[PDB]
């Protein structure tokens, strides 16, 4: 099944959007985790794949996922490389789990009308 760009753009966008809405928790998905910035050296020795929200939108406008399982993917590589990089009682970790439980909500009929 060939999945047409504005196609995957007009389903998966609305879902990307409801993780963008979440105040206070989308706020430090925004944009790309910056290591200088933070002081933390040793997180892209944990984390080799990086991953945030405002990749996968350029990816999305940009025709870079032939297939939404692919979307699907770099949703929970961003979901995955927060839970495995910062502790279980940091605003982040708790953050991404709320952004997860909001993305299964948001996908779920999506991708059965990809089908
Ligand atoms: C240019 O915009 C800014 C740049 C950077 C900012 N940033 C902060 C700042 C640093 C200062 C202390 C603080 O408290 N920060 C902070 C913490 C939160 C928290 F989510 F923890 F509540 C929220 C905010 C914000 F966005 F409201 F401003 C700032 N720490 C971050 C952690 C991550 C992260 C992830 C994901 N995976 O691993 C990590 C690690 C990513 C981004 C972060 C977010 C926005």
């Amino acid at each position: 099944k060939i999945f047409k760009p504005e196609e995957l753009r007009q389903a998966l966008m609305p879902t990307l959007e409801a993780l963008y809405r979440q105040d206070p928790e989308s706020l430090p998905f925004r944009q790309p985790v910056d290591p200088q910035l933070l002081g933390i050296p040793d997180y892209f020795d944990i984390v080799k794949n990086p991953m945030d929200l405002s990749t996968i939108k350029r990816k999305l406008d940009t025709g870079q996922y032939q297939e939404p399982w692919q979307y699907v993917d770099d949703v929970w590589l961003m979901f995955n490389n927060a839970w495995l990089y910062n502790r279980k009682t940091s605003r982040v970790y708790k953050f991404c789990s709320k952004l997860a439980e909001v993305f299964e909500q948001e996908i779920d009929p999506v991708m059965q009308s990809l089908g």
